[PDB]
């Protein structure tokens, strides 16, 4: 078996290998990449997402989110307080202000230490889930707005045509902005391109050990667990690498830099934080191997977890019992 220790693998496709997206994902999996739950892909040197990032300041962040923490330094929840709209130019200026800017630090490790020590004492503002794309329309390779759709994948594999669309989302981050422990909707893949700015650190649990993380989460967030059988779908729970280690949860970490892609694999729990002002673009996608994960994906129906219009059809076709119950 390839990659039995479930290490995060890093790939350097040639420009020829970068043409066929589906084929390269399949290649990565043939090398065991999916066992980690996360892979890094460094594009060939000949490739670029767009010419420049010079004219992005007038993009609007309609609903910036202030991420307010509760709990302990290594075990906390965050809730998102809505703030007034601001442009990306205004957001960048805010990110670089004394209140919000990245502190002096020696290296990524020092910054990671500072993050877990001090995150709960601040409330950074995140511009998340902004529908849009920063890929040039002429970028033909790994353009996250030109991928085959999940709806077409389902149709190709299962022969059923369904409604729905899926399009990319932009994320504008600043120091300490945080993404909570989660898998994707319907345990889909995701792909994430860091367009510009400071790095993003990722933590990931191998899919074969995802239930170990769930069990720990139930212990660490007992009220949340009682409220919903799939409360990690709420995207509110953070657990530090120190606490994971103390509880013997298998995981890995890696830092993504500007110009790099990350792929998360079905049922790969992940969490992380931004180092400073940056912009990422991400989208969910599927492969034939995803279908069985989609069938088995847990669902939130306590009401908390927000779900796209397109996720309806996935549940309807792949989990008809759960769909029928959700109706009545
Ligand atoms: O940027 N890419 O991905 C490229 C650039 C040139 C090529 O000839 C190619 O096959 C891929
Ligand atoms: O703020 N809360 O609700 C919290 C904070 C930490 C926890 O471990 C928790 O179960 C709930
Ligand atoms: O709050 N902490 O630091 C904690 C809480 C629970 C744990 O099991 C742990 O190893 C650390
Ligand atoms: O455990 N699962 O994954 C299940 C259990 C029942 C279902 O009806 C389902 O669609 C998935
Ligand atoms: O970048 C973020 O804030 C969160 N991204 C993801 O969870 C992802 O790409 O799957
Ligand atoms: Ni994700
Ligand atoms: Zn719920």
């Amino acid at each position: 078996a390839q990659n039995p220790n479930c290490n995060i693998m890093i790939f350097h496709p040639t420009k020829e290998e970068f043409n066929d997206f589906d084929k390269y994902i399949a290649y990565m999996e043939s090398q065991g990449a999916h066992r980690a739950g996360l892979a890094k892909i460094i594009p060939p040197k000949e490739w670029k997402a767009r010419e420049t990032y010079d004219n992005i300041s007038e993009i609007l962040i309609a609903t910036p989110l202030q991420q307010v923490a509760s709990g302990r330094a290594g075990v906390f929840t965050q809730y998102h307080k809505k703030k007034k709209a601001m442009t990306v130019g205004e957001y960048r200026h805010l990110a670089n202000s004394k209140k919000y800017q990245t502190p002096p630090h020696q290296n990524f490790e020092d910054l990671e230490r500072k993050y877990w020590k001090n995150r709960i004492y601040n409330s950074p503002i995140y511009g998340a889930d902004i529908s849009g794309s920063l890929f040039d329309e002429n970028t033909k390779q790994w353009n996250l707005g030109h991928l085959g759709t999940i709806q077409d994948l389902l149709e190709k594999e299962c022969g059923v045509v369904i409604e729905g669309v899926n399009t990319p989302y932009l994320y504008f981050g600043m120091w300490k902005t945080t993404f909570a422990w989660h898998t994707e909707d319907m345990d889909l893949y995701s792909i994430n391109y860091l367009h510009l700015g400071e790095p993003k650190t990722w933590y990931v649990v191998p899919p074969e050990h995802g239930q170990r993380l769930e069990r720990l989460a139930r212990e660490l967030f007992p009220g949340s667990s009682r409220g919903c059988g799939a409360f990690l779908r709420h995207k509110v729970a953070l657990i530090s690498p120190t606490v994971l280690k103390e509880n013997g949860i298998p995981f890995n970490r890696i830092t993504q830099e500007a110009g790099e892609f990350m792929v998360t694999f079905p049922y790969g729990y992940h969490a992380g934080f931004n180092h400073g002002f940056n912009c990422a673009e991400a989208i969910n996608f599927a492969t034939p191997r995803w279908i069985d994960y989609g069938k088995m994906a847990s669902q939130c129906s306590c009401g908390e977890a927000r779900v796209t219009f397109s996720m309806d059809a996935f549940v309807r076709i792949l989990q008809p019992e759960r769909y029928d119950l959700w109706k009545r």
